[PDB]
């Protein structure tokens, strides 16, 4: 191992349901109040305090472990570009990674980016989910290239504005996601995530070096492979079934949620988010 990185007292997080700590719930509640066309309540009824899980997301745990305040801009459904898996949001707000970056910079209103804040980016799952669910055009290799370019562009734009510290999360293992398994799309997910995870860190390392950034890469796929190979070590029993099924309809939750990897058909449980946040924190001093 190398020296730990310097301590973190503020996180700005950008991404999707794997980070969102209330924004999709806040926004959809607003959109419902205003009768926006297409609006639905997200994440829905069988979730903990607006998270797309049964407890805090990984970045919430990371902030807790490091002793940092968290400003979490992530929105369930977010893609790596401007918009969301949920097309009906685009009219009201651009809630993709690029949209979240735009909005963060607009809120600063000319005032400086906190050069000590950790800018946490965790996105790309919805690029794949949207493509597969609405028969996207692009070959998966091109889709991956798009996701990678979008994330690199976000880091570039944040650094441009004054950000100096980043943590970028890899693709997760989409190939074991229960919705992917049920769509018989394991190989497509493998191909997509491998493409993202091979290319992105090469591009980020070049940007790190050009702009003098601190940029750490978290390999979520290595993380999940290690968990799922040795589950009893971590107290996990059921790696595949959702604890809280929602497809085709909501059923009763499993008795022991901390023994489950998945909460719903797309999202990990609070236990996996805890382990993930602890692993992300391992690179930093308290
Ligand atoms: C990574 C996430 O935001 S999971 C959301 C999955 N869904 C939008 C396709 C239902």
């Amino acid at each position: 191992t190398s020296p730990l990185l310097a301590p973190v007292r503020q996180i700005h997080a950008f991404g999707d349901s794997y980070s969102d700590n209330g924004e999709s719930q806040r926004l959809t509640r607003e959109m419902l109040a205003k009768g926006i066309a297409g609006a639905q309540a997200l994440p829905g009824e069988v979730y903990w305090q607006g998270r797309w899980s049964n407890g805090p997301t990984a970045v919430e745990v990371l902030a807790r472990q490091l002793g940092a305040q968290l400003a979490d801009h992530a929105v369930g459904g977010a893609k790596s570009g401007a918009d969301n898996y949920y097309g009906w949001m685009s009219a009201y707000r651009h809630t993709g990674l690029a949209g979240q970056v735009d909005a963060y910079l607009a809120t600063l209103d000319g005032k400086p980016v906190d050069g000590q804040a950790l800018h946490f980016i965790f996105v790309s799952a919805n690029d794949f989910f949207e493509h597969e669910d609405f028969a996207g055009e692009q070959p998966l290799e091109q889709l991956a290239g798009s996701s990678v370019a979008n994330i690199r562009a976000a880091v570039q734009r944040l650094g441009e504005a004054g950000a100096r510290r980043f943590l970028v999360v890899s693709s997760t293992d989409l190939s074991v996601v229960p919705a992917v398994v049920a769509g018989n799309r394991v190989e497509r997910a493998q191909r997509y995530l491998q493409a993202v995870n091979a290319s992105l860190p090469i591009q980020l390392a070049a940007l790190r070096k050009t702009r003098g950034l601190e940029l750490s890469w978290f390999d979520h796929l290595t993380f999940s492979r290690h968990l799922r190979r040795n589950p009893a070590r971590y107290g996990l029993v059921e790696l595949d079934a959702p604890c809280q099924p929602t497809q085709p309809s909501v059923r009763p939750a499993c008795a022991n949620p901390d023994q489950y990897y998945f909460w719903d058909e797309w999202n990990p449980t609070r236990r996996v988010h805890q382990l993930a946040g602890e692993a992300m924190a391992a690179r930093y001093a308290r």
